[PDB]
DNA sequence: ATCCTGTGCT
DNA sequence: AGCACAGGAT
């Protein structure tokens, strides 16, 4: 596969087209992490002002630690999935109590906190600290099925272990937060659920899935 | 190594 | 009413 021509392409795009998001603003692993939770579950439209109003009333990780419970559930009201908060919060008490109220840089200890898996770790060390984790959501699991034609289901840890093993391979090691934000973007904008943008696309050149006709069947779900 | 869970959509 | 979504799940 090459690599370096894939990630000029992948990372000139990104430089062009790059969204100036509130969670862009700065790289504090908290707010970051705070973003990745918001939209985890909420469409980018409506994460943007719950955001803005969640940092306005808790700036920094201590903030949100020392907050009562009531204060952050009013802070997240319209969100729903109240126990991803909750879950959130213990987990800020547990950094500013245990790891000296920074997120940790080691992916095994930040993964043991609450609510903290494989794709939060990877996208808030990557994205914040540039530690070269894969950071693998739904919109890079549909991107790097398309690019590299994988069939499995992507509900399997088999599966997502390819998935992270080809990031590893591919990753702009000089930028992994670039990269990752980048194949996220992608994702976000162009290769996109249904009917991908595959005519604009950065990345055509390298795509099987395009080159086969068969992007709009990929990802596999069972 | 998942399969579960709250949510939205139809 | 039933399905899709999307990550963490121990
Ligand atoms: S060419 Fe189409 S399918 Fe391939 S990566 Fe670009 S948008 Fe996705
Ligand atoms: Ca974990």
């Amino acid at each position: 596969f090459p690599a370096r021509e894939f990630q000029r392409d992948l990372l000139d795009w990104f430089a062009r087209e790059r969204r100036d998001l509130p969670w862009r603003k700065d790289r504090d692993p908290y707010k970051v992490w705070v973003s990745e939770v918001m939209l985890q579950q909420t469409r980018v439209e409506t994460v943007i002002p719950y955001f803005e109003q969640f940092i306005d009333r808790f700036p920094t990780l201590e903030a949100l630690a020392d907050a009562d419970e009531d204060e952050v559930l009013k802070a997240w009201e319209g969100l729903g999935y109240y126990s991803r908060v909750r879950n959130l919060h213990a987990a800020v008490k547990e950094v500013k109590t245990r790891y000296g109220g920074k997120v940790p840089d080691d992916p095994d200890e930040f993964s043991r906190l609450k609510g903290v898996g494989p794709y939060t770790v990877g996208a808030v060390l990557s994205l914040a600290y540039g530690v070269p984790e894969p950071a693998v959501n739904g919109n890079v699991m549909r991107v790097l099925s398309r690019l590299f034609l994988v069939t499995d289901d992507i509900a399997k840890c088999s599966t997502r272990k390819r998935f992270e093993q080809i990031v590893r391979e591919i990753m702009a090691y000089e930028n992994p937060g670039a990269f990752n934000e980048a194949l996220i973007e992608l994702g976000a904008l162009v290769c996109t659920p249904r009917r991908p943008s595959c005519l604009l696309c950065p990345v055509q050149a390298y795509c099987q899935a395009f080159a086969e006709g068969v992007a709009e069947e990929l990802p596999v779900k069972m």
